Order: C-alpha cells, then structure tokens, then sequence
C-alpha cells in the first residue's frame, strides 16, 4: 500500500518521525510535510503565491519532501507531483494534543486528512489526545493495528476518519461523533519596548456536551475515537426549519 | 489544462479538429496524430523502424504534429517530445463509429487513450456511435460539457473513460462496463486476375450481453455510455478457481 504521510507540526516532528518509520515496516510510506510550525492553520491553501519542496531524508526507507506550504497544499501537491496520483492511504499525524470539537475546524492535522477526503482517497487524521504527555509510539501502534481490522469500504464517499488516541492505556476503539468542545478564550494584554500593546491569545476549555458519544468522552475513559468527518457543514434541522417558515 | 488530442483516423479529420478546435477555446491543446489511417491498428507500435514527425496546421492557437506511427506512438512522441513530459489530459477522437465490447482491444482510438493510461496519465477514448450518421460535434460538445461535471481523482490511477456518444439526441450519460459485444467474423472468397484467390473479412455483431448496464444498451436507449476501463486484463474469477484446485 503507498501511503501519504502528512502533519501540522513540521516534517522534523517526532510524531510524524515514529508515524512515517513504524508504517514504513510494511507499506510504501512518502512524506510530505510542512518546512516549519503550521499548528492551527487549519484549511489554509496557497494560491497567491508559488509553492517549494525539497527532498529531506528521514529514513532510508521512506521517499521524503518538505514544502513551503500548508498542511493541505502538501497533501495537493504529494497527490499530483511527488505520488504520480497514486495515493491508496493518507495519514496526517500524529499530532502532539488532541483534535476534539469545534477545534478541528481551526486544526491543521485534521485539514491533512480531509484534503485527502475531498478527493475521496481513505483518510486519517491521527492525535495523541496529550499534549503535555504524548504517546506517539502508541498512537502509531495502535493505527499499524487499526489498518488491519479496518474495512476501508464502509467510508463513504468524502469521509475521512479524525482519531485521537487516549495517552495512557488503550481501552478499545469506539466510533464517536464531533462533540461541542471548545474554548472561553480571552487576551492576555501586554506592552511592547517601543510603547505599543499587543495580544497573546488565551483560554479554558468547555466541556459541556450532554450526549455520551462524543470524542471527548470516549478518550477520557481510555477509549480511542474514530470519528467519521465529511466537509458538509449544512444544519440540516435549521434549514428544514427556515423553509417551513418563509419560502 | 495541456491537453494531448491524437484519434487513430488521421491529423484531417474532421473528428479530430472539431474536437481540438472546441477545446481550445479554453485549454492549452497540442494535437500529434497519424498521417494515415489508422483504424483498426489496435494497440501497436513502431519499435523496428524510426518515427518521424511533420509540423501540421489547424488552429492559430492549437500546435499540431502528423507522425508516421500508430494512435499509442503518437501519445509517446507528444508526451516525449512535443509537452516536455508535462500532460494533464489525453483525448483520444472523435472516433468515427463505436467502440464498445471486446473491439475496443483493435480499436485504434481505444489505444491512443490507453497508451495514455499505461503512463498513468488522465485519459479518454471518445466515439460517435453511428458509422454512417456520425455527430463529431456532438460528441465534442458532450465532452466539453461532461469536463465541467466530472471529477478526476475518482478516475483510479493507470484508468481511462472509454466514451460512446449516441447520434442524435443525447439523453443522459451512464457509467457503464464493458459488454461481452463481439462479432462472428466470416470471410467472402474471391478470386485475382491473376488467379489468386484472396479473402474480405465480414461479420455479423454478437449482443447477448444479460447485463442492463452494459456499455452498448445504454448508447441504444439514447444515453452516452462512459466506461471506466484499464490495461490490466487478469481473469481473477478464474484465477481464484484455479489456485484453489491446484493449491
Ligand atoms: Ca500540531
Ligand atoms: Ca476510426
């Protein structure tokens, strides 16, 4: 199987390092990362301007390249110049914190995969659902195991697969659906040498999501969540709702 | 788009300018085919011999090349010589007459778009599926419009869209799989002036296909057959049998 390994932290990250050798035992593995940090960048593209890559070794085993662009634009371009269109998995991982809730609209890890989703090529956004303590050894081994048991057919069309894996023990897989999560963010303010104020972005999570499902829930108990994520962002109830009432 | 237009009736027909002209109008076309029939040719190609090439006329917009070779050495020359290697799409008619069944293995305008497939390079084999009324424009037309519907990255690597458009009204279009459409061939004996006798080849069509989504009942019924097809002709149904009685 050719795998497109991809991420949000930068090819030289250690998450995508163990990810890229560990799938590279028995897969045909390609890198093809951003040159530096592209966390919460989310869906950006880049159209204004040309892109680079540049060939980097990473591992005698795999075919490695870093690129000027974003998380999606590496996964566009691996696609059509450095894969000749020959992608059978991509794998955007394995983020450092976890990609829960609303936060992976905002998250680069997660637009890797979906980039590859639009494309209707299997995709999988893989986190290591702690920041402070990541396990990124674990989180591949448990994705080298996943893709065994996993029936890729049962994915419809453009849905890729967001996975955060509990840090700790592994208690099972569980198929949960986006939750709520998000933040109460503020500013910290704060006064530059030259007299001009200037903001660092805060804030505490919210977990408040009444149903027992969701992502959050299921990593807290040591569960792993595969969540299924399509780019469709229509409130179906909502729309059935304004017609019933205008038009 | 670089577009590559070749057809398997010669760089003057009207097939072929038709097709190049419309897509021009919006695509960077290059057009290298025949200088001679070529109808029937199947999938050969020139290897005991040179190949030559003649600079051709047909649009202010579009660069055409006639060579000496096959339907499958045109898509070679092209991509070689005349697109530094660097081809989007391979458009092989307007096939005058179709191709569907078991003689898309002969048809020339088949291998112009496989040739392309082999090099894993986006591909379509286009036809009007009336011999004596043929619609060039027609057919030419569909497919401008068809490009604005179809999305590429679900056409699979080494795979090209082996096209039938119907005289006449079209309908609708269907993605269709190869019938079993073949011909009992049979040969008329004459005799020479010099004695000889010599042999015209003839034949009577064979549909016995059972199979509603077959490539020639959907051109029948007025719609556009599309049939995904590609150079790999393994027989796995027999293959799985015969691994299993002689295991
Ligand atoms: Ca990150
Ligand atoms: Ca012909």
């Amino acid at each position: 199987m050719r795998i497109l390994v991809t991420n949000d932290d930068g090819i030289q990250s250690k998450g995508i390092i163990v990810l890229a050798e560990l799938l590279s035992e028995e897969h045909e593995v390609f890198v093809v990362a951003p040159d530096k940090e592209r966390s919460a960048t989310g869906h950006s593209i880049t159209i204004h301007v040309p892109l680079w890559m540049k060939k980097v070794f990473i591992s005698e085993r795999v075919v490695a390249y870093s690129t000027t662009g974003t998380p999606a634009d590496c996964v566009k371009l691996a696609y059509n110049v450095v894969m000749d269109k020959r992608v059978d998995l991509i794998v955007s991982g394995v983020n450092r914190g976890p990609n829960m809730g609303m936060d992976i609209l905002h998250s680069g890890t997660v637009s890797g995969a979906m980039e590859g989703a639009m494309m209707n090529i299997p995709s999988i956004a893989i986190s290591s659902a702690n920041y402070e303590s990541p396990d990124f050894e674990g989180a591949a081994r448990f994705l080298i195991d996943f893709l065994k048991e996993f029936d890729f057919s049962l994915l419809d069309p453009f849905t890729m697969l967001n996975i955060n894996v509990p840090a700790g023990e592994i208690k099972g897989w569980r198929f949960t659906r986006q939750s709520r999560r998000r933040w109460n963010d503020y500013f910290e303010e704060r006064v530059s040498p030259f007299g001009e104020k200037y903001y660092w972005m805060m804030g505490e999570v919210i977990e408040d999501d009444d149903r027992d499902d969701v992502d959050y829930k299921a990593v807290r108990e040591g569960y792993v969540s595969i969540t299924p994520i399509h780019p469709f962002l229509t409130n179906e109830q909502c729309l059935k709702k304004l017609r019933e009432v205008y038009d």
